[PDB]
């Protein structure tokens, strides 16, 4: 009687969960090995209108309780992604999400006009990152360049998409971002959130920065994150009503993508946990959620999403 | 042969450690306690003009990573910790630093006033809190060049100011370029929490804290790395000044990676909280041992000197 189905733009997902954007989706093998666990959708690594090589390695390293990475958006250029979109992927197992990244508004409006007509066909759904923190500052931390952004989409793109944002950490923020948002009809969904930027850790025994790009500093996920993904994802919940929220950040058990339903997610996204587990973590993930909800008594997400209590 | 001495601000530490503001350190008791613990120093909780209650319990949560916490500047007054500062702290035991968190330029202009007799006569050192973020005043540039100016005409004599977290370079070289204009501002302390996190509870399904739907400063393991960058950020950005750090400090190993990141002088919030003053016997135990395995004899050999990657 208990179901993790989320019915959600136009499409039915199996459950919640999917790859966060960046982790396990460059390649087509790794595309295929999303597609083919038990993952409720996917979504492609970020892509530029070229492909690029990223950031000088070692650009990722395993924190105690998480992770730091500059990767430095390494793609196989959007055409790949495209043709992936186009050509490659089973719709008939899951939906398909394509993140995109330009480095200006000109750039995203391009690969949108000719993203156009395969999301007309195939039904694959946009992800625009306002929120890359590694390579061209963070498009959402200003509030002007994030309004020319979707302006400058919306015109070029005839479909609703969903919007990556970078963590806010004061009320002001969240209203000023909501207000932006809640003024562009076809932003239809809001991913809280992209890593804490500009984090720092330093080795005891080499007394060194652990990531090679931009002196040591890059961006924060794992569990590191959660308190700040989650109330990331409820104050865009609250404000921003006539959207979907989906929350990315932290989750490693069913209980912590219990609780960020809870907080308003309606996917749930997973990116450090997958990379150091493998695509069988839906498996886990999936029981352990169901785990959480036959304890409660609950027979579908609906029933508690959204539903976090006040003292 | 190995000390963990610090000389600053014309004094000499016994060692970088030292509560956090807020921590344990709000009562007399709490402050004897920490005087006669072995912290090189300590801190009061950032006052107000008047007393003040503070937010509705439960405001603090102890979490598996650290803490969350709404206590909404609960304080007996600057008139306590002025009192405290004048006549009842040992000065003979270890320097006494006050925080101020008034709600105004024109608040903490009146209390640094108030304060100046008893910093010249008695020594204390002021920390000015720019970061409270459950009533911030950093992060608004405008607004934080505008307090330094008043605090600078007021008060005659220098201070330190406690820094909330940044997260990208822009906002570290606008923060960095404003202190740099204010050579009273001798230290800058990096972090107070990480602001607006949201704990919620997996039986309940509520929210852990009272105030404010549920949103607080985090505290502890969460805000280790982000309190790295922003000591490592400040110490590029103000070479004229000392950064004390402040976040995420549990181990010795944890003091050593702020003080390579550049902190003169290291606070202890959420580990302090769980632990109690006995901490800082651990503490200093463990930074001696780091430096006896790598043969450092001083703080000052490896102080800012995080290499590349
Ligand atoms: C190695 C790596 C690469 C990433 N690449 C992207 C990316 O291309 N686009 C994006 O929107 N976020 C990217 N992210 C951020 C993740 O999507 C996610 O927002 C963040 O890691 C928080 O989730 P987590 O705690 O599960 O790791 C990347 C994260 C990592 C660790
Ligand atoms: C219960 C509590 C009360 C605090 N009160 C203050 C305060 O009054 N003034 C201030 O500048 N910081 C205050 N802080 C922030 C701490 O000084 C410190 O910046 C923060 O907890 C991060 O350090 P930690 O990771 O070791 O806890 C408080 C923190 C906690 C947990
Ligand atoms: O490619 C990357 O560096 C990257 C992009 C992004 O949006 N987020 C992240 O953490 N890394
Ligand atoms: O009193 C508080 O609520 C408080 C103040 C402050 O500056 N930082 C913090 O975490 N809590």
């Amino acid at each position: 009687s208990m179901s993790l189905q989320v019915g959600i733009l136009g499409n039915t997902f199996a459950n919640p969960f999917m790859n966060a954007a960046g982790v396990m989706c460059s390649t087509e093998e790794e595309l295929a090995a999303m597609t083919e666990s038990t993952s409720g959708s996917l979504i492609t690594k970020s892509c530029t209108p070229a492909l690029r090589e990223g950031n000088p390695a070692p650009r990722y390293y395993t924190l105690p309780l998480g992770s730091i990475n500059s990767m430095g958006l390494p793609n196989k250029g959007f055409d790949f992604y495209l043709a992936y979109s186009a050509r490659h992927h089973d719709y008939s197992r899951k939906p398909l999400f394509i993140s995109i990244s330009g480095f200006s508004a000109e750039e995203n409006a391009e690969m949108c006009k000719r993203l156009a007509p395969v999301a007309a066909e195939k039904g694959v759904i946009l992800e625009l990152n306002l929120s890359c923190p590694n390579v061209k500052p963070q498009v959402a931390y200003d509030f002007d360049a994030m309004r020319r952004y979707l302006a400058a989409i919306s015109e070029a793109y005839p479909h609703p998409f969903g919007v990556k944002m970078p963590p806010y950490f004061d009320f002001a923020h969240f209203d000023a971002a909501a207000e932006i948002l809640n003024q562009f009809p076809k932003v239809q969904f809001i991913t809280c959130i992209n890593s804490i930027g500009n984090g720092l850790v330093i080795d005891v025994e080499t007394e060194s920065v652990v990531i090679k790009p931009k002196q040591g500093f890059g961006g924060l996920g794992g569990r590191y994150v959660f308190p700040t993904a989650l109330a990331n994802v409820n104050a865009f919940y609250r404000r921003c009503p006539g959207k979907l929220i989906f929350g990315c950040g932290g989750v490693y058990t069913g209980e912590d993508a219990f609780l960020h339903v809870l907080a308003g997610a309606s996917m749930v996204q997973v990116g450090t946990a997958l990379h150091e587990e493998g695509a069988a973590i839906f498996e886990r993930l999936t029981a352990e959620l169901l785990d959480v909800m036959a304890k409660k008594g609950y027979k579908a997400l609906d029933e508690f999403r959204g539903k976090v209590k006040a003292m």
